[PDB]
């Protein structure tokens, strides 16, 4: 019944913030999720956490000693994932990358979209579930999109990512450019 | 640009009907999609096509001679797919099975949900896009759910499937159980 949600090894802002955000969505719907991380938080992500007054996810090396099932955000390939990923069931994946080095024994909820950031997809999922995005969660989701898009300069950034960042900046109460440049400079 | 939408080799009713239904949705949304099939239509599927006045999708052996990109419904595993799947880009997958024998070079729209039929997922996609399901298309979608669920008897059947079947039967103008028994008998 408890599940862990995490992104990839060598975490980036999307991998930390999308784990926290998806755990919030799961918990606001009555489930039992803890967001965790697989490595050290970098200076860009730490700026986001500090700014929006959010705790760092707990660091884990393995999952099977804790839970039976996990959710992956921002990755799918086994070599990017937790070291004992073969010993737990992947219940869901929310991601924006190519699929490789990944198989399941059972059906699952797999949601990949060809957008520039996982948090763009989570924005969609909050709205599909009629769950309000709290100011600080919006700030973390905005941070993820700024990070993965290089402040909207990456060709991986789509109109969906820009539209999500506009929504989330309004919710978070920040100017995306001013906040984004400070966040990126902290990294 | 033209795309082909298809389900698996040895087609079943979900693989035919979900290809037709998702091509309808795509086309309503301004794309250029043709549903195709990879083998012969069985008698159960033929009943559904005849009842709802739909033509059997065109049979193909290969896709790369026609298009650059394809959408898979009701499958992902390469050995279930078209023989030259590695020569085209997989743009999207809509499915309800485990993931295996499947990789992509690029990102894509991958939507798997742990439900009993692809058409239950497509029903959500119509509603997400505010596109009306025409009577005949609802009939094919209902046929897919009855087929995959064995008239709601299969261990894979969920409450999401049962609910979608009732909705689609109302739109199609049939009684799900009465129509479904005749369709199943035809196979
Ligand atoms: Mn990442
Ligand atoms: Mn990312
Ligand atoms: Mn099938
Ligand atoms: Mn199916």
């Amino acid at each position: 019944e408890k599940i862990l949600i995490f992104g990839h090894q060598n975490p980036d802002t999307d991998t930390i913030c999308s784990a926290i955000a998806y755990a919030d969505l799961k918990n606001k719907l009555g489930f039992n999720a803890e967001p965790v991380r697989l490595g050290q938080v970098n200076g860009e992500t730490q700026y986001a956490l500090d700014y929006f007054k959010q705790e760092s996810p707990r660091l884990v090396e393995t999952a099977a000693n804790e839970v039976n099932g996990v959710i992956l955000v921002d990755h799918n390939e086994r070599q990017q994932s937790i070291k004992d990923i073969e010993e737990v069931q992947v219940l869901e994946v929310i991601d924006h990358h190519r699929i490789a080095n990944f198989e399941t024994a059972e059906p699952l909820y797999y949601r990949a979209e060809p957008v520039g950031c996982t948090a763009t997809i989570l924005n969609k999922m909050y709205k599909e579930n009629n769950v309000k995005i709290e100011k600080e969660i919006a700030g973390l989701m905005l941070s993820a999109i700024i990070s993965d898009s290089l402040l909207f300069k990456s060709p991986t950034c789509t109109d969906q990512d820009v539209a999500a960042a506009k929504e989330l900046a309004e919710i978070a109460g920040v100017d995306a450019e001013e906040y984004g440049l400070n966040m990126l400079k902290a990294g």
